[PDB]
């Protein structure tokens, strides 16, 4: 089946992130960790990838976002640049949605698409269909209604799960992203 046990890849995690020992949770830290500057690590934003690689097929997982004022979720090319600043955008190899400012939900098209969610999600489901070129996001709190779907994605290599528990803002958004047991 499509359900997949996601774990986080510590080698990609920006130093502002704290990963749980089981690598199923991630949160913003109050200070930067001292860790290596290996090529895989995102150096400019608090992001981290799942360890799993997708080359084909259908895949699904869920993330708890309860009570966070900001976060970003989805999938990206393994080949996306890790160093420096960039746009979280389908044009750049990212298929993501995000919340910021407590109630601004957007999809990472470029230009960005504003999202209008009648029921703020406490848990989000991400569905990847490699062959169909689709990444879809579901509001678990709202009985699995569709938040947004990217279609006509032109996948060419391995894809990775993508996660950010927020950006650095002074330590208000400390709660973790948690991968849900499926
Ligand atoms: C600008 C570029 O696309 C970019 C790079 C890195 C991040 C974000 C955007 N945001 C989205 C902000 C969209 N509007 C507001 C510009 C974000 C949102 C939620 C959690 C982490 C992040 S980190």
């Amino acid at each position: 089946g499509p359900m997949v046990h996601i774990t986080l890849d510590p080698d990609t995690a920006n130093p502002w992130l704290i990963l749980s020992e089981d690598r199923r949770q991630v949160r913003l830290g109050d200070t930067q960790q001292s860790i290596p500057g290996n090529e895989e690590r995102f150096d400019s934003y608090p992001m981290v990838l799942g360890a799993q690689h997708f080359h084909s097929g259908k895949h699904y997982w869920e993330v708890d976002v309860t009570g966070k004022e900001a976060w970003a979720l989805g999938v990206c090319r393994d080949s996306v640049r890790r160093k420096g600043h960039f746009l979280l955008s389908s044009k750049s190899g990212f298929w993501t949605i995000w919340l910021w400012n407590k109630q601004k939900y957007e999809a990472g098209t470029y230009p960005q698409t504003p999202l209008h969610l009648q029921v703020p999600p406490c848990q989000v489901g991400i569905f990847l269909d490699y062959e169909a070129g689709m990444v879809s996001f579901y509001n678990i709190t709202d009985h699995g209604s569709l938040i947004y779907s990217f279609s006509e994605c032109a996948f060419t290599g391995p894809l990775r799960p993508f996660f950010s528990p927020g950006f650095n803002d002074g330590g208000k958004n400390t709660a973790p992203l948690t991968l849900c047991p499926l």
